[PDB]
């Protein structure tokens, strides 16, 4: 359930989340778009999914790809700003699951967002520790999928 | 264009947007209830759209509507962080632009906003000076409607 995935989301765990979020979430649009061209690049059977952005390849010279992406960062403040509360961060995890599951996202594909967090972390020198971390945040709106 | 209409914004009107901003983006959970529940008592013809979110009238309760409305104040908060750079900006004011063409919801049904930031503002002890710095940035999102 949401609820026991977000349990999981243990003292350690939140620390870890905002220490490595300060680096990441201070250049949204560089590191939204890096996140988004590592998924197309390592999965690219995903592409398909996201035909409304259009040629995908074009990376940041692509507008549509661009507004994504930054918005994308967003949705990760937002989960940040909820830690504290768990209700509240559920209902947000909530919201953005229903983005996915109108796409027909499973729980298993979502997943693959995993690889390219652990990508863009490691190049910004946060290790395996931070990237399981993450892993965890994510798992909490696969419970909602 | 949604470019004529960003690159508009002056430096006193960004200004009072970010000023303004600082406080009443502090606490997203409680003014974007706020500005949602004011709209749907302002403008009752406009609580049909959101049938997804249940039964509005339970305000704060309604976990749903308390997602929106977090999730609606990260819209604001994009917006105002790309303030500086109108390519960013009219590239996220495009994306949400969507979210609300796909919703059939008009330019001039968009600007029904406005009462409600109005009187958010107001709470606060934000006048006529600023309601107009906002209704400036919603006008930009306007020209893409
Ligand atoms: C860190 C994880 C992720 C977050 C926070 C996230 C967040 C978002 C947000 C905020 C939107 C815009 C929602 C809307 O306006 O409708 C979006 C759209 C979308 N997401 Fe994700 N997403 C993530 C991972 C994924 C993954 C792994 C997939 C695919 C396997 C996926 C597929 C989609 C699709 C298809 C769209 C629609 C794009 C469009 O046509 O505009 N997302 N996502
Ligand atoms: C300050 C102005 C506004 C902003 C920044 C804004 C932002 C948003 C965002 C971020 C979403 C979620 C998009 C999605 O996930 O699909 C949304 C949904 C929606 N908005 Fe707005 N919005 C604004 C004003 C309005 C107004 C005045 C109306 C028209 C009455 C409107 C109607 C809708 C509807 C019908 C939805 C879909 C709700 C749902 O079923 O989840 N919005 N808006």
């Amino acid at each position: 359930s949401v609820y026991d995935a977000a349990a999981q989301l243990t003292a350690d765990v939140k620390k870890d989340l905002r220490d490595s979020w300060k680096v990441i979430g201070s250049d949204k649009k560089g590191n939204g778009v890096a996140l988004m061209t590592t998924l197309f690049a390592d999965n690219q059977e995903t592409i398909g999914y996201f035909k409304r952005l259009g040629d995908v390849s074009q990376g940041m010279a692509n507008d549509k790809l661009r507004g994504h992406s930054i918005t994308l960062m967003y949705a990760l403040q937002n989960f940040i700003d909820q830690l504290d509360n768990p209700d509240d961060l559920v209902c947000v995890v909530e919201k953005y699951a229903v983005n996915h599951i109108t796409r027909k996202i499973s729980a298993a594909e979502f997943g693959k967002i995993n690889g390219p967090i652990k990508k863009v972390l490691a190049s910004k020198n946060f290790g395996d520790k931070y990237a399981n971390a993450w892993a965890k945040l994510v798992a909490v709106v696969q419970a909602a999928l």
